[PDB]
Formats: C-alpha cells, structure tokens, sequence
C-alpha cells in the first residue's frame, strides 16, 4: 500500500521541517466568516459560555420552544461524507434544560463529551447528567427528566446509558453518552489508539447512523477538541468512500467544516494529531482480512 507510505512520508517530512504551525495558520486564515447576530442579542448573553465563540446564524440549532429558541450549538453537515454532527458548548447551569431539549427535538441518540466537568476555572462545564442511578434529575423549564441507567468507567473514557423522558408526553428514549476523560483544553488525547478506540466505540453503537438525529458533540467551547473529533471521523469516512485515500485534503475538509461553526481545531498540534489518527485509523479499516 505505497499510497499510505507516501502520506506517512509526507507527514514525516512536515514533522522534520517543523511546518505544522505554518500549515495550520494558513488554514485558519482562509476560514470563512458568517454572521452570529442571534448569538449576540443581549437576551442571549447568559446562554453563551464564551464571549467570542458563537454559532453562525445560518447553521445554529433552534429550540422548538416558546420564549427563546437560542442555544450555542451548530449543525455541521458534511455532504460527501454522508454525516451530520451537532457541535455545542459544555452546558451552563442555566442551559442544561436547553441542552436536553435540543437532544430530544433533534432526535439525537448519542452525546460525545470531550472535556471534564469543572466547577471552577475559565474552561469549565456544568454537571448536566445524573452522577447516581438513584438520583435522577428534572429540568423544570423544558419539562424533561433524565436518569442514569448504567455506567462503564474505563481508563480513557466512560460510556453511560441514560434515559431521557419528555414529561409532557411521558415518552422516553435511550441516550448513549460517551465521555473521553483525558483530553485537556487546547491539548491532544492520550494517544491515537486511545482516540481511535473511543471513536470506534461511538461508531459501532449506531449513534452516528442516519437513522437517528445527529450525534451531539461538545467540549468546553465546542470547537477545539469537538472540531478535532469530527474532522478525524469525517476524513476517515472519506478515505473509505473514495477510490484513493491520498486524495483526502485535511485543509479542504477542515475549511468545509468551518463553514458551519467557527474555530474548529484550536491548535497546530490538534491538526497534526487529527491527521495522525486518520492515517492510523484508515490503515486499520482496510487490513483485518
Ligand atoms: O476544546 P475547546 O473548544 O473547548 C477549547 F479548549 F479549545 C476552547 C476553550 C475556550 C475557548 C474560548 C476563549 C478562546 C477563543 C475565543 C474565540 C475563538 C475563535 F473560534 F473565535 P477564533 O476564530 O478566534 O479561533 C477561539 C478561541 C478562551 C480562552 C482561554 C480561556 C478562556 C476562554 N474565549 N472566548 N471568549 C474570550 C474572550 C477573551 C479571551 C478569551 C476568550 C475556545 C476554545
């Protein structure tokens, strides 16, 4: 498979020449820009975790509710890869109900969390799901109830089964929560293997299938590690769908993705890691004969 050796040789070359930073800065400065007027309305200020991270008006997710339909969340639809994702911020203490409301309305089956719950700090996230099976939580504003059904804690991530119920209709659905616990803000996962294993667990669960609503992906701001996660998944899908893997251009795919939500992939190391996981990941998908 000389085609992979090439990419690897290229990757090695970029590593040698120390040009990941330059490649990344080139990509980000060609990023598109769109309005975020709704995110900037005075009434939505307390719904945004970060002043400068906002969903574009054209791709933001709307809550089918009365008062305010706003949530800092964006729909990323990748046409060629045949995959959609909803990227959002780690829930605020006042937006946890909106968060589950969105999961319901969009019929999402899975939630991928890539950050850690933080009570203090400028990079945090509220405890939006039950820590204890016996202590379920009710979101009064959106009339929803959620219960932890199961939990399987592993080394790099935790998989949970939750049960969400619309109190207005007594209906209930099973939501899978995949929490990668060792991914620091502005950092990279423990390792490619670790990341790929987590990603494969999410895939095999069916949470990403078109049958359900888009998987909801978030970290703290919903752009750096969420951006890295989605880019890798997307490129993997493309290398398998396309006749030749080497034809996948990380820059072009990242730019396409950035049309839907700003700042996806926050550091050059995240970009490099992204391509490293795609190289290794794609090798796996085509070699277990
Ligand atoms: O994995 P993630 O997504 O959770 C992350 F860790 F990468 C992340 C954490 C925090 C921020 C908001 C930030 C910094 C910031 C602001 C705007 C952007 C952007 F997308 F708009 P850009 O196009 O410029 O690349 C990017 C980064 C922050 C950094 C450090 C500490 C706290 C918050 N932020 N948001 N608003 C800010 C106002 C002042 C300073 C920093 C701000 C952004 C990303």
């Amino acid at each position: 498979k000389l085609e992979f050796m090439e990419m690897e040789k290229e990757f090695e070359q970029i590593d040698k020449s120390g040009s990941w930073a330059a490649i990344y800065q080139d990509i980000r400065h060609e990023a598109s820009d769109f309005p975020c007027r709704v995110a900037k309305l005075p009434k939505n200020k307390n719904r945004n975790r970060y002043r400068d991270v906002s969903p574009f008006d054209h791709s933001r997710i709307k809550l089918h509710q009365e008062d305010n339909d706003y949530i800092n969340a964006s729909l990323i639809k990748m046409e060629e890869a045949q995959r959609s994702y909803i990227l959002t911020q780690g829930p605020l203490p006042n937006t946890c109900g909106h968060f589950w409301e969105m999961v319901w309305e969009q019929k999402s089956r899975g939630v991928v969390m890539l950050n850690r719950v933080m009570e203090k700090g400028s990079l945090k996230c509220a405890q939006y799901w039950p820590q204890k099976e016996e202590k379920e939580m009710i979101f009064e504003d959106t009339n929803l109830k959620l219960t932890l059904i199961s939990e399987d804690i592993k080394s790099y991530y935790t998989v949970r089964q939750l049960e969400l119920e619309n109190l207005t209709t007594q209906e209930t659905r099973e939501i899978l929560h995949f929490h990668y616990t060792t991914w620091p803000d502005f950092g990279v996962p423990e390792s490619p293997a670790s990341f790929l294993n987590f990603l494969f667990k999410v895939r095999e669960s069916g949470s990403l299938s078109p049958e359900h609503g888009p998987v909801v992906v978030h970290c703290s701001a919903g752009i750096g590690r969420s951006g890295t996660f989605c880019l890798a998944d997307t490129c993997l899908l493309l290398m398998d769908k396309r006749k030749d893997p080497s034809s996948v251009d990380i820059k072009k795919v990242l730019l396409e993705m950035r049309k839907f939500r700003m700042g996806l992939i926050q550091t050059a190391d995240q970009l490099r890691f992204s391509y490293l996981a795609v190289i290794e990941g794609a090798k796996f998908i085509m070699g277990d004969s």
